């Protein structure tokens, strides 16, 4: 198959500018489409996850136009609920955010509508969602395996009183939320218990706000949705870079720099990602931080032991990053790893004890020991973006890597290595 192989990288300095967010980007198509108005993104994010967003909204009848890089886009807002029947096929690839989201907001009014992805796609949970849906009255069918994609929607939710597991994946509620505005009539949506990835509901709520709606947010643990609301567009609104992006560049920096700036993310951002940046920090890097930019610059990079259930996806950069620090590093609290693009605990210690690392792989934890010297390996991506990124990492040292599928990065970042390269200096 295809591979990359990436020679040592002596040293890095420079200046990204980010590609942008896809947790915003699928969530300002989805708003915008729903919307009344016509909005204007900037800095959308160019990748398979967006394409396959576009894709579905092409396919609902929603209509659009794009810039030639694909990163501004105008979008005609269908003022109300999307709709389509006779079973049309939306085929998500292994877009998350598009599928739970997808599978909410179809939901609304009557539909029937099928969604479905890759293999990986059909094994990535959605039943704490599904049964969320239901009790608020939508008709919905598992076509394969019961609890997971794909999905057959025939409408029908309303509204009222909800409840929600928050413990596999923020990602449900985040549907929920989009969604219960446009209910014709109240909800309550109550947390079952603990809630994961927490940040990701402030991206949400942040983006619903952007959109004209607001909630009533009880603690994280109750949500009341007043239905009958209507989105608006916001008119031109720029897509922040994108945090978990980020992370790969700022980690690079805190091995090998140097100072690596990343642009398009900031001090404001709604991202909860660029807390990633205060765990270099914790490591030994130097952070800097701006309006419009974050940078990093090498230090000294000690392990660290700690709870990183609120980066989940920046935290598999801290992994590989380990292999670079002094002492074991443990990283807590980071069960859902397995139901995401491939199970990461799984993958990540396979591929880390390949380059040389002691690994324990825990049920919801990781522990890395890094070895004195790293050594050559062929890495195995897993058809995950993330899998390849973390990785490329391992050539900040005296040894070469080789990446396998390095264009399964285009699910979030199809410019990675480009840009990489672009902070890879040989003095
Ligand atoms: O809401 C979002 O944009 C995302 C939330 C996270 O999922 P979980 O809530 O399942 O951890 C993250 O891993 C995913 O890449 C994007």
């Amino acid at each position: 198959m295809e591979s990359l192989t990436l020679q040592p990288i002596a040293r890095v300095d420079g200046t990204i500018n980010l590609p942008g967010s896809k947790s915003v980007s699928n969530r300002a198509l989805l708003l915008a489409a729903l919307a009344h108005g016509k909005t204007v993104l900037t800095n959308l994010l160019d990748s398979d996850d967006v394409r396959h967003m576009l894709n579905a909204l092409t396919a609902l009848g929603v209509s659009y136009t794009l810039s030639a890089d694909r990163t501004r886009c105008e979008i005609i807002g269908n003022g109300g609920p999307l709709h389509a029947e006779g079973a049309l096929e939306l085929f998500l690839g292994n877009a998350g955010i598009a599928m739970r989201s997808l599978a909410a907001a179809l939901c609304l009014g009557s539909n029937d509508i099928v969604l479905t992805g890759e293999p990986r796609m059909k094994e990535r949970p959605i039943g704490h969602l599904v049964d969320a849906l239901r009790l608020g009255g939508a008709k919905i069918t598992y076509l394969e395996q019961e609890n997971y994609p794909p999905l057959r929607l025939q409408g029908g939710f309303t509204g009222g009183n909800v409840d929600v597991d928050g413990s596999v994946s923020s990602q449900f509620l985040t549907a929920l939320l989009m969604t219960a505005p446009l209910a014709p009539e109240d909800t309550v949506i109550r947390i079952k218990g603990d809630l994961v990835s927490k940040p990701y509901i402030d991206i949400t709520l942040n983006l619903m706000k952007t959109f004209g709606v607001e909630i009533e947010n009880q603690h994280y643990q109750q949500f009341v949705v007043k239905g009958g609301q209507s989105y608006q567009s916001p008119g031109t609104y720029l897509v922040e870079g994108d945090a978990s992006s980020a992370s790969y560049f700022l980690a690079a920096a805190a091995i090998k720099g140097g100072t690596v700036k990343v642009t398009g993310i900031g001090r404001n951002s709604m991202q909860g990602d660029i807390r990633f940046a205060d765990v270099l920090e914790k490591m030994g890097a130097t952070i800097c931080w701006g309006d419009d930019y974050i940078s990093c610059t090498r230090g000294e990079l000690n392990a660290i032991d700690m709870d990183m259930n609120h980066i989940p996806d920046a935290a598999m950069t801290i992994a590989t990053a380990a292999l670079f620090a002094k002492g074991t590093t443990t990283l807590r609290n980071i069960y859902n790893w397995r139901v995401k693009e491939t199970d990461r605990l799984f993958a990540m210690a396979t591929e880390l004890r390949k380059v040389g690392a002691e690994v324990e792989e825990g049920h919801d934890y990781i522990r890395i020991t890094p070895p004195e010297k790293l050594n050559f390996a062929e890495i195995a991506t897993y058809n995950d973006h993330r899998m390849a990124m973390c990785f490329s990492l391992v050539a900040l040292s005296d040894t070469p890597v080789t990446i396998l599928d390095p264009k399964c990065t285009a699910k979030t970042f199809p410019d990675y290595f480009e840009q990489l390269a672009r902070i890879s200096q040989a003095a």
